[PDB]
């Protein structure tokens, strides 16, 4: 029933989770739970600097989380860096993420956007046909011999 409304994050939802971070911190301590949900609210902020902080917030929690807890935080980091134009940074988090869970399709499709975007702002070979061009006659050849190591 989590219907995604057409809006980033109302200042109330962003500060709402910040309020908890304040009361908990006021006690002189902060539960990692708030630290995790506090970065999400920022990672989805309308300001970029808020993400630069939301990304660091999780980056410090990863070493503090186990391998499974990291698989979740790793997922948010690839999404936060993916939008900050940083395509390779998010590509390192999404690629290693598969090294752990290759059966993750949501992690695979994201890799396409990151890798596909880079080719977009790089202009591919415009019209393509099977590849950049043909080849010096070489259909199969995946079982026959190879270049004869011998001059003439």
């Amino acid at each position: 029933m989590e219907a995604v409304l057409n809006e980033l994050v109302s200042v109330e939802d962003l500060l709402k989770f910040e309020k908890k971070f304040q009361s908990e911190k006021a006690a002189g301590s902060v539960s990692k739970s708030t630290q995790f949900e506090y970065a999400w609210c920022l990672v989805r902020s309308k300001y970029n600097d808020d993400i630069r902080k939301g990304i660091v917030l999780l980056e410090e929690l990863l070493p503090k989380g186990s391998k499974e807890e990291q698989r979740d935080y790793v997922f948010y980091l690839a999404v936060g860096n993916y939008r900050l134009k940083e395509y390779e940074k998010a590509l390192k988090y999404v690629r290693g993420l598969l090294q752990t869970e290759p059966q993750n399709n949501q992690a695979k499709e994201l890799e396409r956007l990151i890798d596909k975007a880079m080719k977009k702002d790089g202009l591919v070979g415009m019209a393509i046909v099977g590849g950049m061009a043909l080849g010096v006659a070489g259909l199969a050849g995946l079982i026959g011999l190879e270049h004869h190591h011998h001059h003439h």
